[PDB]
C-alpha cells in the first residue's frame, strides 16, 4: 500500500511494488499541475481544479498508451513475419 | 486553439484546447467521467475532488498494468522461442 | 514385408509401408547393375558381382546423404538465424 | 582416373575409381564390409552374395529412415511454430 500526498490532502492507495515509484510519479505531476491551476484563478472551486488536472494527466496518458499499442502492434507484426518465414523455410 | 467543451461527472468544463487534440481530450473526457462515475459508485471515496485524484490514479495504474502485462507476455514468448531453438539445436550435427 | 527380384534371386524384406516403392526402386538398380557388371566379364564370381554392385549403390547413396545433410544443415542454420531475430524483435 | 584397393568382407577389390572420389570409395567401401559383417554375423541369409545385397538393400532403408525421420521432425517444429504463432496472434 501506497500514501501519496496530493495538494494538501492525503491518499492511500493499493498498488503493485513494480509500480510505486511510476504512481508516485503521477501523484507529483497531479500536485504540480493542480497548484498550477489553483494559482492561476481561472478554476473555481477545488473539485473543478482537480478534474481538470486529472482531465490532463488522462490526456497524456492516452497519447503514452497510443504511442504503446503502435510499438506493441510493430513487433507482432514483425514476429509474426519472422516466425512465417520460419514455417516456409521448413516446407522446403 | 479553439473552445472545446465535455461534460464531466454531471459539470460542464469549457476548455481552449488545440485543433487536432479535439478528438483526444474528448475521449480523455469520456474515459475520465466514466472512471469518475465507477470511483463514486463504490461509495469507497467522498469528496468530488477526492475522487477525480483517485479515478486520475486508477488510470494511471491501468496504463502501467497493461504494460507490465504486455512485458510478460512477451518474456513469456521470448521463453517459448528459446526453447523451439534449443529444440532445433538438440538434434545438432 | 515386400519382396523382390534381383537377379534370379527372390528377397523378402521387412519395410515400412512408406518405402516399398522406393525399396523396389534399389532393387531395380542393383539389378541391372548385376547384370551389366555380370555381362562385362570383368569380375568373377556371384559373390564379387554382388558386391560391386552393392559398393555402387553404397557410393550414390553417401552421395545422395552427403546433399540431404548439406540442405538440412542449411535450414537449421536459418531456421536458428530467423528464431534469433524473434528473439531480439521481443526483447524492445 | 587411378586405380583404388578395398578390403570388403575378407576378397579385395581393385576399382577403376576417378581421383576426387577415393575417399568416397573408400568410405562407403568401409561402410559397405560393416553392414555385410552384421548380416553374416545374424546367421538368417545363406550366401555371400545375398548377403551383399541384403547389405545394400539395409543402406538403402537407413537413408530412407534417415530421410523420414528428418522430414518428420520439420514437420513437428513447424506445428510448434503455428501454436507460437497462434498464441501471439491471440492478442
Amino acid at each position: 500500500t501506497l500514501t501519496v500526498q496530493i495538494l494538501d490532502k492525503e491518499y492511500c492507495i493499493n498498488c503493485p511494488d513494480d509500480e510505486r515509484a511510476n504512481l508516485e510519479s503521477a501523484a507529483r505531476y497531479l500536485d504540480g499541475k493542480m497548484r498550477e491551476i489553483r494559482s492561476s484563478g481561472k478554476v473555481i472551486g477545488a473539485d473543478r481544479v482537480a478534474v481538470m488536472a486529472a482531465l490532463n494527466i488522462t490526456h497524456d496518458l492516452l497519447h503514452r498508451k497510443e504511442r504503446l499499442d503502435q510499438e506493441s502492434s510493430s513487433t507482432r507484426e514483425r514476429v509474426r513475419e519472422l516466425l512465417d518465414r520460419v514455417d516456409r523455410a521448413l516446407a522446403n
